[PDB]
């Protein structure tokens, strides 16, 4: 089911502080290498008046190099697929709620994304587009009550110096009964490699591999 | 702002990947702080979550404001206001909601978007084990030129005990109005009648504003 | 008896804020059935205090609250044995204060033994630069969990320049003898400093409290 | 010196119950590893899970590469102090402080630790914790001082994990060069203990890296 080279198609519908928008994207990736790429276009609600870096982490942990020591919860969910839900709680009070329903049609992954964020102050880095990039992170995934959850508090590097923190609470739910893994980690690094002035066209990348921390 | 007003709404939203839509109609009396409405699920029925979590999303115009406290909401009409709110429950369930309220004569028109995630399948919300929200006293304060509302309240559970939630509301009028100071608004919202699957719901709220202890 | 219309207070708070230790003792009068009390406290070690004094005022009993007969007083029924409480005050900028109080009764006098630790208060924040004026009046909300009473409130301190500095409390009250547990109720507050020095080595503290059952 | 010794004294209270612990141990700062033996000296036997104090018992014990600025080794012989607030998912919050100084080859800790609002049905008060899982801490500069953040968990007895967020602030007594946004991998273990945990042998292994990176 898992081919070494797969395609991505998505459609995000959402709103931030009451401003609705829609974005579509297309891209490629290699699940066994943990790297993926896509290009997204704003289709409704443009130009986006908020920092584009708050949607980048919503735009599939299938793309993660899993060793043979760690159980891959995501590659085992196909061809049925899985869905995840996530809340991102920023330190200044802004919270973004996101959901994604992932299915497989041959070599292409089809996403169904909903993204809503509220309580972003007008003087903050999000509404003032003063974010540069997400810093590298290390997500921690653990199984709780039959589903696997992923938690990490990471940060955005701000234009001028300093960091803007965000606390992620993700829950992954497969559509099919699969074998659940142990407490392990997944390192991330997401970066925007190309965009326009109004971020109407964005090229996003992600690199991820799973590890188990420092050995005992 | 007339003493007897009507309410019309339409909430569209989703919970843990479930989209649904609800419409409602109701009446209220803004200068007395009381309102009532009737809601019908129109999409996504039957609802698989506790109906208690949306009742607080269904306009602080319905609050008895004394004359010593500045009425932020009655000063926004006929232009109106909008509010944004995140509700963070103690077990990890988080709901983000927005409502854009306008006035068409004597009727308030709501346009609500409500999305909640990370609700565990063993929690009171997924098993519909909530009874009612208990009375609350919301705290309203102005921050960075906008009005904010904060309260940590709870839901009474079916077997007994409480389910806590932290509210952070931000109210933004569409026109510049005079800002109030740090005051309170007491609440008491109850579902007075329902239709099994909560496909039909009668919701009531009573609210008064005060400024605390002397 | 047991509780007279006029009760006395003796206490000793030992603690530390950002690693700086201090100790203070106090005495005062109080009318438990009216919900009013008065105090005089003297810093005895670690002066002058380099933090806003409004950070200790809410730690310095809920016996002093005019409870109605319609609501069960969890605290007045715990004497002459007494009770103890724990609290975690979480400020919006990240400063957290943990406090404990063991209250006992010796005739007409209440004996407190308080330990107070606060950490992660930024050097640029209202607490360490003493830009607080007063606590706003609150309204606490008390509920029973595991046979003990809990008190939670989202409150704020007014800043010198204008605006408020928020704090979220989670207090737990535990009586030393089995008592009747109450229903979900509220207690409204108003704490005020009536007099102080320059370095707040001498402070006049007042409290007013009533219990109610919300809006009818 | 590449070979360091340790001596500490933690005084604290958990849920209003006071206790005191002392410890001594070894270390190699340039390898990120350390070992110790601590004895509870007041308030025993402890009625709480011992695994909540182990991480309070100095980032100098972390192997730092040369592309990353070592904020901690760069503060001696004056030293630094740190504060932390670890807040567990069920509501228990612990505030801890440590002031470290150096007397030759020995590190002196002076630790004060208060934890409150720990429920009676919890993994901490029923001593149902087994071990901390390995972690990856995130350290970033804020207002000229160093900060440390981590969202980690404890492995429980019947199964599952117990979550806690650490928010640490390290501030040296000396003007030091501040690093970039980096990480520190951890794995803290107790290799030997008593029945009432009056004697504890603790190990920690820590290395710093720069995120995800034959020859």
């Amino acid at each position: 089911v898992i081919k070494p080279d797969m395609k991505i198609k998505l459609r995000m519908e959402g709103a931030v502080n009451g401003h609705p928008f829609a974005i579509e994207g297309v891209g490629l990736g290699k699940p066994f290498e943990g790297k993926q790429s896509m290009d997204l276009k704003v289709k409704e609600g443009g130009p986006l008046p908020f920092a584009y870096d708050i949607l980048t982490t919503v735009f599939n942990r299938v793309f993660a190099k899993y060793p043979e020591n760690i159980v891959d919860y995501f590659k085992q969910s196909f061809p049925e697929g899985y869905s995840w839900e996530r809340s991102m709680n920023y330190e200044d009070g802004g919270i973004c709620n996101a959901t994604n329903d992932i299915t497989l049609d041959g070599d292409c992954y089809i996403y169904e994304i909903r993204f809503d964020g509220v309580n972003f102050p007008a003087n903050g880095p999000v509404m003032q587009k003063r974010t540069v990039k997400w810093e590298p992170s290390t997500e921690k995934l653990y199984v709780r009550d039959g589903v696997l959850k992923g938690d990490v508090n990471t940060a955005l590097s701000l234009e001028g110096g300093g960091h803007y923190r965000c606390d992620f609470k993700t829950t992954y739910k497969a559509k099919k009964v699969v074998q659940l893994p142990d407490y392990h980690f997944v390192d991330h690094h997401i970066e925007i490699k190309s965009h326009d002035k109004d971020y109407s066209n964005v090229n996003l990348h992600e690199h991820a591999e799973a590890h188990s921390g420092l050995p005992r």
